[PDB]
């Protein structure tokens, strides 16, 4: 579950 800016858009951390 990968949350941060460079991993992609807003997620669901």
């Amino acid at each position: 579950i990968c949350c941060n800016p460079a991993c992609g858009p807003n997620y669901g951390c």
